[PDB]
């Protein structure tokens, strides 16, 4: 079980150089492959549910943990990666050039990280081989700390390493030591992710089937947590919420006592009629998630050359919102002074659905029109 | 009195080419000067102190009016120019590429145009030599109209000319004709600006004085309008608003009967004690402007190299707000999810001053910290 991290920050501040520096320094101890800057600086197109992103992925391990590291060419790739959940960062490495201090994309990545629930951050104050004046370095560091605090992060205790990603790539051991310092800070500051099996149980219902005399079997993938026979669940979304007692769990055709995250299982609910359950609802640990018709979210509207809309949309745009296994029609309201959202834009929106869906902070959804995906979103607030 | 216009729109949609095309076509009638694209596109960057705005300037006359036309290279130049007011625009020529449709800077320039008070717009749907197929052009046109309307403009009646800036510049007479259609649209849709001397009188008080035998005399520059001896004015700002009759106007050590925009004049006020006036107040036509402690504004934060802050400021920043002649301390409240404003940024803000200052929509001000200018703003709403 590895830890997911990534290099965020303003363009040309040194994310890719730092990524190559980590891999190069760690490869000398046999803890990574010798990944070169030019392999990562290339924009490697990938596809994650309709959204095309240029994104690089490397792997390395520390003395304590193994890491999966994401790095992206463009600011637009970071927006797309974080909203869709294609990245999923247990912790972020914020690169800030000491010669430029905080820049607009530095703030946007930190805000997006707060909205998609990135727990913690470690800062690499880069280009200190250029900005050698310590008073300059401290002024940038104090600005980064204020920025982290203003967005809910622990600016006082966030580790900030003063280094040079370039000179570390060159083999200068004085600057290589900062790469070691950054790795220890990541080991100690970025928490090990909670296993999906310890989270509140959730299963997205795909099919229903009546077992005459006993109840109704609902089938779907357990997204997180663990369910046990005899436990009580809630059926959330679309229809009025209700509780049910699980009397059976089967996967192939064997009868199992439990189901956990990753399982595609049939769940027998005692006394529930097939008309009470439908696709799009979720089984959930009672009280762990609620139904909502109104929510706030950050969205990315796909460009025309990505299969998205060809023109912008206004207030009152009424598309379909795809949540896990089904779509629900909703109406979109826009923030003040945003009167048109164009293809390629990312913006906050407020959505009033016609039917309630089970959603929380961090729920992912696709915006669809005529069956094609025109945008992707991440729920930031349940507003009901 | 010429009309101030300018090309706005997303980068690479043809603003500079259209600017050169307008002059080149009208120069054939002696109504402008033949202008190549490189004269404006490759002009050098600006090498001075303070806020740095890159902008080119041309002149041309249509059949009915004379025009001063400004064209800027970068998006940041348009933000700075419109917020500070150095690019005062009685009307705008929005350039939109028929190949790319409306882009984020197209919407951004329209929003900024409304906040600084640009009343009207004509649209030059450009690159119709590439995007032949009048159906494709008409779709982009409807998108521009919907965008114009969504931001408070009359998108339904806004003149839209389907042209090609390049082929007009190169002398294609079919496309040259669309330059003349654009001039007709500007002549008829862009309203002639109201004369400065005809606007409601405003004077910004700089100095106050007691002529022991005569009375209180306030001195300042007339921002707009005209003041005549015997008229009633209002003293707006820093004190409860009151009225007073003008009994004297002095300039160049002579008693005069009137003062107008641009004049620096000492104004003698009847029944006003010196403790009732002070720098930062304004004299104004009664009811034309009100004092406010709270307002909304679009501001541009100066970069470090422009003499501004080296670091970003947070919610609750309490700087000075320099209005015409004096600064008033005030607190800044930022829009949602904007927790820090960096040097070089532009953002809408809400301000609460410690004292009421006379202000209105379009009032310009500076943000100052320790005496040095760190930002420039334009009031968008008074509360
Ligand atoms: N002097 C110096 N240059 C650096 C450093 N890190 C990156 N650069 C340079 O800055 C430029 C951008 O770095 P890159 O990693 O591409 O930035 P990214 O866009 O944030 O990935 C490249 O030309 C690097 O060589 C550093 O620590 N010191
Ligand atoms: N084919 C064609 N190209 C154009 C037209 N107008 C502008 N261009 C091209 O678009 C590019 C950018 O135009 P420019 O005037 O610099 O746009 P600006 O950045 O808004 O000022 C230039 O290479 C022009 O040659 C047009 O009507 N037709
Ligand atoms: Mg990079
Ligand atoms: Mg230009």
């Amino acid at each position: 079980p590895h830890v997911n991290v990534g290099t965020i920050g303003h363009i040309d501040h040194g994310k890719t150089t730092l990524t190559a520096a980590i891999c190069t320094v760690l490869a000398k101890e046999g803890k990574s492959a010798a990944t070169r800057y030019d392999q990562i600086d290339k924009a490697p197109e990938e596809k994650a549910r309709g959204i095309t992103i240029n994104s690089a992925h490397v792997e390395y391990s520390s003395d304590k943990r193994h890491y999966a590291h994401v790095d992206c060419p463009g600011h637009a790739d970071y927006i797309k990666n974080m909203i869709t959940g294609a990245a999923q960062m247990d912790g972020a490495i914020l690169v800030v050039s000491a010669t430029d201090s905080v820049m607009p994309q530095t703030r946007e990545h930190i805000l997006l990280a707060r909205q998609v629930g990135v727990p913690r951050m470690v800062v690499f104050l880069n280009k200190c081989d250029i900005a050698t004046d310590e008073e300059v370095q401290e002024l940038v560091a104090e600005e980064v700390r204020d920025l982290l605090t203003s967005y809910g992060f622990d600016g006082k205790n966030t580790p900030i390493i003063y280094g040079s990603a370039l000179k570390a790539l060159e083999g200068d051991p004085k600057w290589e030591a900062k790469i070691h310092d950054l790795m220890n800070a990541v080991d100690e500051w970025i928490p090990t992710p909670e296993r999906e099996v310890d989270k509140p149980f959730l299963l997205a219902i795909e099919d229903t089937m009546t077992i005459t005399g006993r109840g109704t079997v609902v089938t779907g993938r357990v997204e997180r947590g663990e369910l046990k026979v005899g436990q009580e669940i809630e059926i959330v979304g679309l229809r009025p919420i209700r509780k049910a007692v699980v009397t059976g769990i089967e996967m192939f055709k064997k009868e199992l006592d439990s189901a956990m995250a990753g399982d595609n299982a049939g769940v027998l609910l005692r006394g529930v009629d097939r008309k009470e359950v439908e696709r799009g609802q979720v089984l959930a640990k009672p009280g762990s998630i609620k139904p909502h018709k109104k929510f706030k979210a950050e969205i990315y509207a796909l460009k025309k050359e990505e299969g998205g809309r060809h023109t912008g949309f206004l207030n009152g745009y009424r598309p379909q919102f795809y949540f896990r296994t089904t779509d629900v029609t909703g109406s979109i309201s826009l923030p003040e002074n945003t009167e048109m959202v164009l293809p390629g834009d990312n913006t906050s929106i407020t959505v009033e659905l016609i039917a309630p869906i089970a959603c929380e902070k961090g729920s992912k959804f696709s915006i669809r029109e005529g069956g094609r995906t025109v945008g992707a979103g991440s729920v930031t607030e349940v507003l009901e």
